[PDB]
């Protein structure tokens, strides 16, 4: 299972029932990136030592980035599941948060758990700029922490918010190429020639400029166990206005 | 069979008032095929809940009704928790006792068999945030087995985020009446009346309006009731006319 | 006698005394006004079964609109006495009142009373999404009639006042002709007809717009003098502040 | 032998303000000449006609409104015509934190009968109090009977016509700079027992040196040369407008 | 001998402020010539005509405003005023946060008697005080008799006429920078015993080195030149208007 | 030693320990400065008759004025010193401080105290303009009152805040002369030729235009019991630049 | 061990865990920097007479300032475990702080502490400019006080708060030198070739405009115990876009 803790006061408390791990596999993110994070995240958990014997303060800290839709929360959630780790959603837009109150929720942070500040650019008794640099990056931070920060504008973040050692490792999670989506198909319908899989992608590059994981989903569910409904609709993924 | 409403009391649900007489689907005269759609769409959801289990995507689905006041949506949403045979939880994103952490708990304790459903989300954009909004709807806290209904005058004020696939699955414009809903609902104010009847107030009203609601429709022959020859007489009353 | 109530959290209480009906003919509105009115909310009350089988929401609202003094507040009044109704006085325009607030009062409404919103221009806490949803939306009660009242039916949104949740919206204005006859016999009883033609006539070639409010205000200052009233219409031709 | 009592609002209520007041004599104001009396007929004839009203279904309700520039007579006719009258005073200020809608209808409900209700600078209003809390509450559904009210301003282009239309407001009466007549009427009261051309040499002379002159500076005036009326009509040159340094 | 009994507000009631205080010797504040006698002349004939008063029917009460720049004499003159008429002072700030119409209305109204209520810079003030409430309180149906106030200012081109008409302000007086007369007179009170001859010699030369003096200003030039009458008529170029360092 | 007072409410505590006298002689003013100001101070002290023969308050204020390190805060804890007086910080930026509160706390100042007004152009219930006046020169104003007032910006004051009876002395305290630079020299490098602290003076003004007291202490605790040191690093003065 | 204090009221509280002291060497400044401060704040500890001797008030403040991940919070952690000194974390932006808690703060730090100010360019019942200029240097100011400031910012401070007597020494602290190159390639990968090192400075400093020591420890993390790897990479250190 994957526990979900949410801040009460200044201390972790579990959020409802320990919920199903999503697998990995589930979410599909362009080719290699998800083998690059958990190989990097592995590593460091792996690598306690080297950070002391240097003596560099063991933390980690990752940046998601990237429209909505294409798997930021999704993957996180996944790779929390494959970590079995758990995760504290730390909301920094909170009327009881203090500069205080938050230094404390960073240092009694349950063990083997991702720190998730999900939209950190809606941030910028009540919690300052440099409160948080210093939380994350400072005198008094604690070890063996791993935060995980995502947001749909990284041109809005501070550069100080997201140097190394704030943020070490920052990846962009995007709309969907070809890869993703004959990787999609094979998953929603298992079992299908490739050769059905590339034609659904083929034509679904040709007729958008732009689709979303979460749009490829959502069709996948109009054609649930009909592959080849998935295969003749896909003039219906073709931009269309709202009605005005 | 009745149709319970219950409103948010600190972090916890409570009914509100009686139960309700179910107003019956047919009594809402949507768009030809509209109502079938949504109807279908949602009993799918209900339907398969280990299709998603098995592919591993959060069970919760969304939708929302967009258009001009007085063509359906509440009236429709009424309708559609009486044909599923569930309550409706009212949830007010404008209100000062509503946190990001008390929405997280409400959706979280949303009774079994419910809606929950926002009017006016566009008028929502300690107190709420919209980053707190997006991941209470989707987000990795978000629980299961929940159907949200979003209502909006307009549409064109929402954020894309707010109602992307997987916080928003289904879009559906509610508009002025088309022909076919001023004969349907010619034929339910005027049970047994000759369908040519329903047809020549339909295409009186169309030449004598650009534009009508069925809340209009009501009100006219709220001004003719068991009189089916005085609504089809009087219809150059329904040419819009200035307040003094 | 015609009850008031007052909101006290969320709940209605009684507001001073029972108050003696005013009599109907007492308020003069246009020709066929009154009674068009009264008709319409007559067959409302007269008609659940109707509304029941339609699966219609089983509500009616009410817009009077117009300038100062021409007969808003008097008429809800008179109609709330022929009708044997009470009125619950809604304040849109108050600390205390939330989107919650407002919801829970619709629905513990004392019945047979209409629920009356003065000056609904004027409250655009409360929100407007609140108001709207308060007056038609899911949660909304049965056997509910709502007043609304306002000098600037310009300034009202369309989304407050359109069919199921304002039914019927009435225009109340100036003086005509009949009501200016009709006043001058309600004042002053058993005179010839003629007399009150004399006042109507001369009323209306010396003012542009005159309200019931000022018509009443002249009658005050001549009290059992018909002729009186007669002789001093120049007096209301208009003059400025100094 | 009558006094005038005070009433305030605290909270809800109203309680005496301080000692019973020795009733200032309606002579002892000098308003534009015939303005007292058709003030005073209105009113008494309100006080005196309960049944007219309430037989043609009419609000039983009066308001007035004095308006005009600081020192010519509001305030000290209204407490004069309260002692006249008989009626005590509920002063009502607009302009404070407590004062809701709910609270102004609960205090006009419960005001102490035989007294006028006082709104001074009404012009200076525009929880807490709204327009259309104001309004109602003067004349709306849940508005009571018996209640008398009296507005004052310095400046009535500056209200809105719905606070002051007839029902709300029934008598509106402008309270101006001295006439001559006031002047002499004046001159009169403060040196009782002078020829009357004396106070007309007075009125000539004060006319001729001021564009305008209040009562109110009539009186100060008149304390410079308490018993010495020869003093008053000689010195009349300083009642010209002077700087201030 | 007599004290001088300071009052301030606390909550809707008046209470002493520290000790009794010595009172100035009105003849220790120099006015100009004739201005003093002036305002004692009203305000003793103000405290002993109650009768004229009630059978005219007119409001028993009387206010005096002094204005003009700082350092000229009107706080100072205000307390031997006090001091000479054995009255207390009440010292009323309308600028306070606890301050409401309603808690001014009952200050005044409860007053000890035989005081003056001081209002200091009464411009700097324009629940909370209302504009309306002062001019009510000051004037008004329910204003008390038996009240003397007093209103100061630096700017009285800051202050609404309706709040100084006559019946709210009775008296104003401008309190100025140093005539001839002041500066002899000054002198004389600060050097017992000269000849007349050397205090005219002093206000001569201040009144050339000088286009503006403070009575203020002169006190301190004298306390320059303690016992030193001839040092004071010698130095009198340092009185010249001497930048601050920029 | 030399008492410290702070208000808490409307009363004079002590601030921790009582401290060690600062020897007036440590603190080195333009030439001829501390003799004036202690003897206008001695000669107030000493002439309560004088005042009260006259009818005068018995109270005198004074005002430093001048740029950041030049010696007014230093000062004043010296002359506090010499004078056998304790000193009373009245902070007049501070929450707590009403006009009533200011009132109360300069009537119950403990005697034989200076009461420091410390950057009184910072300042301009909650305290006002009129209540300082008349706090400071009113009706209800206390004898045997000594004030001081500083500000590095003279220019902000209001005239009325320090005209004479409100502050009866203002002073400059400025950038070195060439007598406060020898001085400082002997005092930090006793025993040593004039001659070596002229040709440190002489040096220190070609090298500068402004130079505070408070460098001149900086450099020499970078040659402590160094003279010579002192005399030859005078070239490290010339100001330079941050890396900005 | 280096003990870390957190304000609670008016008094100093521990902060966690007794902290693994960062060695000095492991922090790695431009040339002859750390060595300077290091002998400054020994000098300034072991000279108590020097300053009483004088009259001098026995205090001393350190400024840090210069770009982000350069070695400003690193420093003076290590620099407490040099000097066996404890840090008292004081946030200046913070709602309980008032002039009186600053004051009472700095009076009661622990002995043997730097009180350390993180961005003080952000600070400007609350604080005010004058109170944190007389808490740092006035008349109530303690003895035997060290106060650290750090600024990305210092042309944003005003020169008051800055002042010697207030701030005695500001040092910038900068992008990595070539000097730092070759010590910092020394420090990750011990016993390798001097030219080696110089190999990897060289191509950094042609590859790059500027480079902070963060960047460069976080390189090195992708190349952990492989120093033929972090010589072979280098043109991955050349800025990158960020995904738009
Ligand atoms: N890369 C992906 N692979 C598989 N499913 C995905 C992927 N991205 C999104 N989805 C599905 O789409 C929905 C939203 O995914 P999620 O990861 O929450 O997106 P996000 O990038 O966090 N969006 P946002 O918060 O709006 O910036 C979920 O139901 C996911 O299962
Ligand atoms: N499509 C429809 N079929 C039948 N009755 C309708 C329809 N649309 C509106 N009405 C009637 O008109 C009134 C208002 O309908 P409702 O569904 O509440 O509108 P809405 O679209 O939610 N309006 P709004 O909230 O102002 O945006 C009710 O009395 C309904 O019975
Ligand atoms: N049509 C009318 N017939 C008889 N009396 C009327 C009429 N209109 C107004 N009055 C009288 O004038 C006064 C005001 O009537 P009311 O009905 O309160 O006006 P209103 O339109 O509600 N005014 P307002 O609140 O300013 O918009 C009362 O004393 C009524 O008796
Ligand atoms: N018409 C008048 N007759 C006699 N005395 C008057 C008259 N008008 C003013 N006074 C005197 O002048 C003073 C002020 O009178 P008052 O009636 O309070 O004026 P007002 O019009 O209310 N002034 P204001 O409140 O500034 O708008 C009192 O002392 C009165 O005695
Ligand atoms: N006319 C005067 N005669 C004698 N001393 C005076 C005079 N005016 C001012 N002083 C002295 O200077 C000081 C200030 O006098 P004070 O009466 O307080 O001035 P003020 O006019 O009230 N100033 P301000 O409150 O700033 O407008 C006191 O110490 C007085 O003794
Ligand atoms: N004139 C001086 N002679 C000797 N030491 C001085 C002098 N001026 C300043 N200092 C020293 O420099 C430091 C600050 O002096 P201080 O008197 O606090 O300056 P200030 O003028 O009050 N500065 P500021 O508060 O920024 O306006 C202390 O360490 C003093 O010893
Ligand atoms: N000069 C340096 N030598 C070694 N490691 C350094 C140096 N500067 C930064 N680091 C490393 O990079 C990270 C940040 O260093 P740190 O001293 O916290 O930066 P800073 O200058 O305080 N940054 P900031 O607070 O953003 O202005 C830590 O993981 C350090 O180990
Ligand atoms: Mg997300
Ligand atoms: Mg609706
Ligand atoms: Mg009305
Ligand atoms: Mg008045
Ligand atoms: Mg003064
Ligand atoms: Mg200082
Ligand atoms: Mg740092």
């Amino acid at each position: 299972k994957t526990v979900m803790y949410t801040a009460v006061g200044s201390e972790w408390r579990t959020f409802g029932y320990p919920r199903r791990r999503r697998p990995l596999d589930s979410v599909v993110l362009q080719q290699g990136l998800a083998d690059r994070i958990v190989k990097d995240i592995r590593e460091f958990i792996d690598n306690p030592k080297w950070y002391i014997d240097r003596g560099i303060p063991y933390r980690r800290g990752y940046l998601l980035y990237g429209p909505p839709g294409c798997g930021k929360s999704s993957f996180i959630t996944a790779l929390a599941g494959e970590l079995e780790h758990s995760i504290c959603l730390l909301s920094l837009t909170d009327s009881s948060l203090s500069d205080d109150r938050l230094n404390h929720l960073l240092s009694v942070a349950p063990q083997q758990s991702l720190v998730l500040l999900e939209d950190v650019d809606a941030a910028f008794g009540r919690l300052t700029f440099s409160g948080l640099l210093n939380a994350l990056d400072g005198v008094a931070s604690t070890e063996a922490r791993i935060v995980f920060m995502t947001t749909n504008y990284i041109d809005r973040l501070d550069p100080a918010l997201i140097r190394p050692g704030r943020v070490d490792l920052k990846e962009y999670v995007g709309y969907c190429s070809h890869w993703q989506l004959t990787q999609m198909f094979q998953r929603f319908y298992p079992g299908q020639a490739p050769s059905l899989a590339e034609n659904f992608a083929e034509h679904v590059l040709k007729a958008t400029s732009e689709i979303s994981p979460a749009q490829v989903q959502g069709y996948f569910m109009l054609y649930k166990n009909d592959p080849m409904g998935a295969v003749h609709n896909i003039e219906s993924l073709r931009p269309r206005d709202h009605h005005h």
